[PDB]
């Protein structure tokens, strides 16, 4: 019932487009963040992920990686597709944003965490 | 070159194998977890990710999704490949483990967080 | 301007009451969660925290621990008090919920993560 | 068996001293981080927390807030006191570091996450 393919926007105004989900739960897309910590121009960035198919849930868990094109960083998102009380779909996700550090001693400070809620455009 | 390709084990005893990293930073592999939250007999599970290639860092950031084959869950990992003080490679990662819940009202409890350190086998 | 003292509710329906913040940034209160992971019954539970006072910010960062009275668990929250575009106050927080485990080998699964948004009652 | 009172060091070299745990599980102490991202001199900073006393566990969960004296930030830690195979105590903790941001629109980027392991000094 709750399918990742298509166009989504989040609570921060960011957009993503996810393509077809193949029989193995794999998908690809693009991500346009509306926000950045960096002082660079934001670029559309590719994403790759999977959606869990065990017991063929109508509201499956999923995960994807966003490989940013304007920074040395990587973000991963994980969450679940729900059908809220109206029949409306909603992705409830959490993410980790990993920055690059030069030295292994700075590893401790390299990872940020937050949430995003996506709905269809 | 701190390279993701090859065989890795973590501090919990889990194993992963990552294949070739193509010119777009994409890779695939398999994951055998040594631990679970789940009711089930553990199965080798596929993973898909990307390694960031901006400025071609010798210690790049990366992310990957593990699409578990014995549970309704998904885990995402993100981190960075370092060359420690010996010349040994080490992946420092953090993860988010998303469980499935039946009801959107239980979403709050569905996400666990932790770390793992990988070294070569 | 944005003061922790008083009564707050969150997006999950939980309530908290925070007493006076002394000259060291310390405060105490109580927390009544509207949600829990088990069927044991919920009890009002104490909280203890501090609010950062460096540069006496009108929107300071803060942290508090909730010492649950119906579980072996502990939750910590950290966040910042903002004055949104209207003059309304809002606490943006993240939390870590640590469960007890009885073997150190299960430590990996003991920590959950999420967010909460509080506004005044 | 596993008591928070005393002097502890972590895997990054940071030290903390925790005072008596009163009958309500409350404790106070001081934290000297060995690392910082800020361009300031590190200062000893106060901590306030609680240890969970439900069922009087010999290895309880706990939480504490560190009110930093050289930045506008706050850190919270949560974890559990274990007695390792040898009768060694160990604190396994996770933390959230909340930075101050000027604008609520930057909230998303204000929270970092990690772990620490403490042992007695
Ligand atoms: C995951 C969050 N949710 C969104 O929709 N967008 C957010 C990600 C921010 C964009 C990443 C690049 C960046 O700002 C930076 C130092 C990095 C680093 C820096
Ligand atoms: C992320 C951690 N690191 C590992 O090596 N394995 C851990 C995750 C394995 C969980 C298996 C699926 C599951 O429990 C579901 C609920
Ligand atoms: C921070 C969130 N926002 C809010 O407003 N409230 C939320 C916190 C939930 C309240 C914690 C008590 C709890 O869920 C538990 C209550 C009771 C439990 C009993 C056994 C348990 C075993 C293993 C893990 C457990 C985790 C949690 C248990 C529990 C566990
Ligand atoms: C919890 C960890 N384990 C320990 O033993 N000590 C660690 C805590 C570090 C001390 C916090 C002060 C700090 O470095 C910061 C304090 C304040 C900050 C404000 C803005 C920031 C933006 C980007 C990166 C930042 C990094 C660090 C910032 C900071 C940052
Ligand atoms: C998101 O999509 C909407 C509608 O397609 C568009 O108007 C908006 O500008 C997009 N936002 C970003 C950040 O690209
Ligand atoms: C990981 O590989 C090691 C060494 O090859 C092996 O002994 C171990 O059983 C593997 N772990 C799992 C969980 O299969
Ligand atoms: C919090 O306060 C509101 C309004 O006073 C009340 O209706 C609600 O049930 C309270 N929630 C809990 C969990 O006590
Ligand atoms: C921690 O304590 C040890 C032993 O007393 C000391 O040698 C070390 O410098 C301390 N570290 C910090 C950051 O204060």
């Amino acid at each position: 019932k709750c399918s990742l393919t298509g166009k989504w926007t989040n609570d921060l105004g960011s957009n993503m487009t996810i393509g077809a989900v193949n029989s193995r739960g794999e998908f690809t897309g693009t991500y346009t963040t509306a926000v950045t910590a960096t002082s660079n121009e934001i670029k559309e960035s590719p994403l790759h992920g999977t959606q869990n198919t065990i017991n063929k849930r109508t509201q499956p868990t999923f995960g994807f990686t966003v490989n940013w094109k304007f920074s040395e960083s990587t973000t991963v998102f994980t969450g679940q597709c729900f059908i809220d009380r109206n029949g409306k779909e909603v992705l409830k996700t959490m993410w980790l944003l990993r920055s690059s550090v030069n030295d292994i001693g700075d590893d401790w400070k390299a990872t940020r965490v937050g949430i995003n809620i996506f709905t269809r455009l």
